[PDB]
DNA sequence: TCTATGTCGGGTGCGGAGAAAGAGGTAATGAAAT
DNA sequence: ATTTCATTACCTCTTTCTCCGCACCCGACATAGA
């Protein structure tokens, strides 16, 4: 039970709001399968604002610099949040009154304002007096009663009030990569142009890449370092592959030109500008990776200072956006910084930068590694690398008694779907 | 007369490295509930 | 006699924010096609 306007992520790929979802269509469950709806429960209620928490500053000193979009959704007061919590055990020593200890994040019960008894977790103390191996096997046992890290259990907004205070904080919700895969980069250039394939929508895409970055906004050509080689050649490479010919330079790439037929066709560039059209964020897999890897070779560098990451840079919104939700589909985090329209004395005027940040260990890694930038390319993951959900923490503000929009799934589900945002929500 | 692709000039985007702020995790510590 | 909880101060880990100029881009126009 929402609020109504809330964007929801259906099932085909698209995205409705909450308040036009009829009884028999398809959202989007969390696993990339369809999740039908049959129950539309309306009505009114105090409601409730879940927005997530960012090291975000700016806006707070300065007003008029850009509310940062952040991940939300105003859902009801009796909503079951979707959350998760870490098993957590410390060896703590204390002195009491006069005279060890082990506490421990448990699955336990606690009651309500009303009579309802809630399950949920709770911080579970148990020491006994200094006067050894207790504590250790207090503890190893905790250690050994799962595999989970953390606990996945659900919890109504109107009750994460009754939540501990430790566990209050490490408890978090999550949003879940889009799984979900369109073909309509493929069906695409094969419902086209006397092709050549097998790598075909792979050279397509790392070459759309680039030119978003470095390509000139009106015809397919682009910017190339000299100095790195390795990009001049899977330039040179994939060039050939489709079968096209090749400080600063700026290639142009001559075979009625595929690339051009694309930029336009997919609508990489809408009446004029830049912009990293929507379906790219739920197409194989692969395809979005690659698309990035460009991209990121093109305008975008990389560090592992502190663990894998790549900050792309850009001033159109356009570009912005569809760049964030292309990877948030990819399971990979990313935030976005904006800076000012700044105007200097050494007489310049610069416009809104925007420069968004990308992490995930593992899963950035395999987009790093199909890159070419001498700088940029990083070898893959050896084995299988995660594409968890991501989670991310949160603040509950109580709200103006509204009306309310739902949907309830098959009576046979994980009553689990994807919001627009791709966060986890339950029915 | 009307669409691509050389190529030329003023000015802005964003390239690049870090340091520092926040967030939650850890432990410490005191007083009340069980 | 433990076991329950908040809160606080500090440590760990990532992620926001900034600082500033020059070389790379965008914008234009001419010109070859058609
Ligand atoms: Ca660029
Ligand atoms: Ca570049």
């Amino acid at each position: 039970c929402f609020a109504k306007g809330t964007n929801v992520l259906m099932a085909d790929g698209s995205i409705e709001c909450i308040e036009n979802i009829e009884v028999g269509n398809k959202v989007m469950g969390k696993d990339g399968r369809p999740r039908e709806v049959i129950k539309l429960p309306r009505g009114r209620e105090t409601m409730y604002s879940v927005v997530q928490k960012s090291q975000h500053r700016a806006h707070k000193s300065d007003s008029s610099r850009e509310v940062p979009e952040l991940l939300k959704f105003t859902c009801n007061a009796t909503h079951e949040l979707v959350v998760r919590t870490p098993r957590s055990v410390r060896r703590l020593s204390r002195t009491i009154k006069g005279v060890f200890e082990v506490i421990t994040f448990e699955m336990g019960q606690k009651k309500a304002p009303d009579g309802r008894i809630v399950e949920l977790v709770k911080e579970v103390s148990k020491s006994y007096p200094i006067s050894p191996e207790r504590a250790n096997e207090l503890v190893e046992s905790y250690r050994k009663a799962s595999n989970k890290a953390y606990f996945e259990w659900t919890i109504e907004a109107r009750d994460l009030s009754l939540l501990g205070s430790h566990v209050r904080k490490a408890t978090y919700q999550t949003y879940a990569p889009i799984l979900y895969e369109n073909d309509h980069f493929f069906d695409y250039m094969q419902k086209s142009k006397f092709h050549l394939t097998i790598e075909g929508p792979k050279v397509l895409a790392y070459l759309l890449g680039l030119w978003i970055g470095d390509g000139l906004s009106d015809r397919a050509t682009f910017s190339v370092d000299s100095r790195d080689t390795s990009l001049m050649e899977r330039v040179t490479e994939y060039a050939e592959k489709l079968n096209l010919c090749a400080v600063a330079k700026t290639v142009n790439l001559y075979s009625e030109n595929p690339l051009w037929d694309a930029i336009v066709g997919l609508g990489f560039l809408k009446d004029g500008v830049k912009n990293i059209p929507s379906f790219l964020s739920t197409d194989n897999i692969g395809t979005r990776e690659t698309f990035l890897a460009g991209l990121i070779d093109s305008d975008g560098y990389v560090t592992d200072e502190h663990g894998i990451k790549a900050t792309i840079k850009t001033i159109h919104t356009s570009v912005r956006d569809g760049l964030v939700s292309l990877a948030r589909s990819l399971g990979l985090v990313v935030s976005v910084n904006a800076e000012p329209a700044k105007v200097d004395m050494n007489g310049t005027k610069h416009k809104i930068s925007y420069a968004i940040y990308m992490s995930g260990g593992d899963v950035l890694l395999n987009v790093l590694s199909k890159c070419a930038g001498s700088k940029k390319f990083r070898p893959a993951p050896a084995a299988a690398f995660a594409r968890e959900c991501r989670g991310f923490y949160f603040e509950l503000q109580e709200l103006k008694e509204d009306d309310y929009y739902g949907i309830t799934l098959s009576d046979d589900s994980d009553h689990q779907f994807l919001l627009a945002n791709q966060v986890v929500v339950h029915n």
